């Protein structure tokens, strides 16, 4: 339930919203909004909008790289924890009010994975 099938592909950028990832693969897969890593970058400049309200947005940029910029290993990708969402959902409650996001839905961002 933690991870989904997937081709890993080498990540275009090693950084994500300012952060350095340590791994070097990835998939487009979780991303619903983009059909390539072109679009991912695309996708997170829009998002680096949210720079503007500064709590929400250090809250967000790790799950925000955790859908965009996921890990990649063995043809698997790891999803965003249940954990990692429902913090998020408190500084970010005001912004946006995605809706899997504002429920943290379970399929989305299940509960139990090793990364949380
Ligand atoms: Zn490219
Ligand atoms: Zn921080
Ligand atoms: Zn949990
Ligand atoms: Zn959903
Ligand atoms: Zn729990």
């Amino acid at each position: 339930k933690c991870k989904k099938t997937t081709t890993c592909e080498p990540l275009k950028y090693n950084i994500c919203l300012g952060s350095v990832l340590p791994y070097a693969l990835t998939s487009t897969v979780l991303a619903e909004d983009s059909s390539s890593q072109d679009e991912v970058h695309d996708k997170l400049s829009l998002w680096s909008g949210l720079r503007n309200a500064p709590r929400c947005w250090d809250a967000i940029r790790p799950l925000l790289c955790a859908v965009y910029m996921p890990k990649c290993e063995g043809g698997k990708v790891e999803l965003p924890s249940q954990g990692l969402c429902q913090t998020t959902r408190v500084p970010c409650a005001i912004v946006a009010r995605w809706p899997d996001f504002l429920k943290c839905t379970t399929d989305y961002f299940p509960e139990g994975c090793p990364n949380e």
